[PDB]
């Protein structure tokens, strides 16, 4: 994967190349591997030694930097969509005057020695192609025991304030927020919280599950409460309900009207996996399995290994037999007055962990993993 390291100044700056600096401000603290990077790269091609001052993120330099207080500053585009939060309008107030690519070795996926797995699921809170960075609003880790045919979801509120991995520095913040730093945040994010390895993660839009669901022909639901989506456009009465792309849109993105909320809805996110489960097993979809990865590649990111899909497919086709799922939720209490990594000038509601919650959820999760 590709991301760059920039020096920025203000976009009306007189300043134009890197050689009219003496210092820049960067966040050594934090980045200081791809900073001296970025600065071994400047002196190689310019022959320029920059000294540092050192911020404590790359928000708080783009902060000085607006405030008039330096007139340089390094920006590490991954960083670029956190400073997005608090300053939207950040682009237009800067130029770059030197660019610096860099690639990171991906972490390859994790193959089981045995009969269970790890699928982290990822949704992403926007339309459009599926490289858009957004919040990851849904998190449902799968644990997969192929022996016993159980699947246990976990679902973790996106508003869970734990420690984010990566470009979160191991700092307490939303869940949610991992996903502007990335996938493998977000992974790594909840490897550690659960003291499990993910081999595999899937990542989806709006726009990608929408084109998910319709290919799947949709899918079939038992509706708990009654309850209506989308300002009261779709009507979910109790019982049996089939959802058309649009409608299961709606009904996995409903909180506020549930007698649970924020819960419900992840039970909600919970019961429609269990409904493409279903139909992503079913002959036919199972057959025809290169043509939904044909239809959905451009759409759905995923390490699984092209073997490991063809494999668990065709294993399946042979044997048949579903499996029998169940559900669970890491619980605690929600609030506002305690400080977000990301976004430390904003007040953010957050869910604190409650400690037997998550105890009970681990615990959970190696008996699915160990067949017990
Ligand atoms: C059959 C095969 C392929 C293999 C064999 C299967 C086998 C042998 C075994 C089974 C296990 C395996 C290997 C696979 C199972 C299949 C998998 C991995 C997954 C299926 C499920 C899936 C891919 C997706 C479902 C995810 C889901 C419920 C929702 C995604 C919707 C999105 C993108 C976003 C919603 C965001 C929300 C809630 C609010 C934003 O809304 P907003 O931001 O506006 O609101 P606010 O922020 O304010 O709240
Ligand atoms: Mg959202």
């Amino acid at each position: 994967s590709e991301y760059s390291l920039s020096v920025a100044v203000l976009a009306d700056s007189e300043i134009e190349n890197v050689t009219q600096l003496t210092s820049v401000t960067a966040p050594t603290g934090t980045d200081n591997e791809n900073i001296q990077k970025l600065l071994a790269d400047i002196k190689s091609s310019q022959n320029t030694d920059l000294t540092v001052n050192q911020s404590s993120s790359y928000l708080a330099a783009y902060k000085s930097l607006i405030a008039g207080e330096t007139k340089a500053i390094v920006l590490n585009s991954v960083f670029e969509n956190i400073i997005e939060l608090e300053y939207p309008d950040y682009a237009s107030k800067i130029k770059k005057i030197y660019t610096k690519g860099f690639t990171k070795k991906v972490e390859a996926p994790k193959t089981s020695k045995n009969q269970s797995f790890n699928i982290y699921v990822s949704g992403i809170d926007t339309y459009g192609p599926i490289s858009s960075v957004s919040r990851s609003d849904v998190n449902i880790l799968m644990t997969v025991n192929r022996d016993t045919k159980k699947i246990l979801l976990t679902t973790t509120p996106r508003d869970a304030y734990v420690p984010i991995a990566d470009g979160g520095n191991n700092q307490k913040d939303k869940l949610t927020h991992a996903g502007i730093y990335g996938v493998d945040s977000s992974i790594h994010t909840l490897e550690n919280l659960y003291g499990v390895d993910i081999n595999y993660y899937v990542r989806l839009n709006f726009t990608s599950f929408l084109k998910m669901i319709d290919l799947l022909g949709g899918v079939d639901v038992h509706n708990d409460q009654e309850f209506s989506a989308l300002h009261g456009k779709f009507h979910f009465p109790v019982g049996n309900v089939h959802l058309d792309s649009e409608q299961a849109l709606g009904f996995v993105r409903e909180r506020y009207s549930l007698a649970d909320g924020d819960r419900d809805r992840g039970r909600n996110q919970q019961k429609v996996i269990v409904a493409i489960l279903q139909k992503l097993t079913s002959t036919e979809a199972l057959k025809n399995y290169s043509t939904i990865i044909n239809s959905l590649q451009d759409s759905i990111q995923t390490n699984v290994p092209l073997e490991t899909m063809i494999n668990l497919v065709n294993a399946q086709l042979e044997s048949g037999g579903n499996y029998k799922v169940n559900s669970q939720d890491l619980k605690g209490t929600g609030r506002m007055d305690l400080p977000s990594y990301a976004m430390p000038d904003s007040n953010l509601y957050v869910m604190e962990i409650d400690d037997s919650s998550l105890a009970v959820v681990k615990a959970a999760i190696q008996d699915v993993m160990e067949g017990r």
